[PDB]
């Protein structure tokens, strides 16, 4: 049996599926620890970027479960991503541990723009900025990749690097209620929101689990983008995070929440 995870109905993922878009043909880079093989996934290729372990399979669980709200597949089985027919790529940048370098991610970016990427979904983020990730977010963009990134898990009125660069779409957590989760980082930069608590996914030993953070909330951001890429395939990354915005649900302040709730149903109406 399959089951949808609260944060993919609130973004209003299938009402969009109801539509026949699903992300096919959008490809989607999760720049994170990996990726692991599981039943509900379809991973289609990738890199590591990370010394010493040279496969992209997931060490940590997180990169595993940011794919599952991207794109876990549409069967009977475990859950349902907001793109579930996206083609997924492992970019692993980061760690068993969790941590990486500015360079590995880097390096990913990079890739991402060299192979043709649609998204980039960067689960990730730090208090300070960094001259090598700046460049690799523009170099990124330039080649067609919208970046969406983390606003970060501090609580704090401003927002974790690289989301606050320009050309990255900056992504918070919201709640149940509609609510800024009270970790969710916020204020100049925040592009929009998403489900950031109790989000179930994939994870690694073929299972499920559920986390809080805006690492989750991101995903949903990511999805809805190949959404939006699949019914308008001329589009630019520019041009596809902007109808997101435009779309977004307003949840009563633009220093908290950017434009909003980000909505699958409006954006691809
Ligand atoms: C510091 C830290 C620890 C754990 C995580 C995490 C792990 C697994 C999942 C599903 C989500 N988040 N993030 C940051
Ligand atoms: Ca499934």
């Amino acid at each position: 049996a399959q089951s949808v995870p609260w944060g993919i109905s609130r973004v209003q993922a299938p009402a969009a599926h109801n539509r026949g878009l699903t992300g096919s043909g959008v490809k989607v880079a999760v720049l994170d620890t990996g990726i692991s093989t599981h039943p509900d996934l379809n991973i289609r290729g990738g890199a590591s970027f990370v010394p010493g372990e040279p496969s992209t399979q997931d060490g940590n669980g997180h990169g595993t479960h940011v794919a599952g709200t991207i794109a876990a597949l549409n069967n009977s089985i475990g859950v349902l991503g907001v793109a579930p027919s996206a083609e997924l790529y492992a970019v692993k940048v980061l760690g068993a541990s969790g941590s990486g370098s500015v360079s590995s991610i880097a390096q990913g970016l990079e890739w991402a723009g060299n192979n043709g990427m649609h998204v980039a979904n960067l689960s990730l983020g730090s208090p300070s900025p960094s001259a090598t990730l700046e460049q690799a977010v523009n170099s990124a963009t330039s080649r067609g990749v919208l970046v969406v990134a983390a606003s970060g898990n501090s609580g704090a009125g401003s927002i974790s690097y690289p989301a606050r660069y320009a050309n990255a779409m900056a992504v918070g957590a919201t709640d149940q209620n509609n609510n800024r989760a009270s970790f969710s980082q916020y204020g100049a930069g925040l592009d929009i929101v998403a489900p950031g608590v109790n989000v179930q996914s994939t994870y690694p030993g073929s299972t499920y689990a559920s986390c809080n953070g805006t690492s989750m909330a991101t995903p949903h951001v990511a999805g809805a983008a190949a959404l939006v890429k699949q019914k308008n395939p001329s589009w630019s990354n520019v041009q596809i995070r902007n109808h997101l915005k435009n779309t977004a649900t307003s949840l009563g302040s633009t220093n908290l929440y950017g434009s909003g709730l980000v909505n699958a149903e409006a954006a691809t109406r």
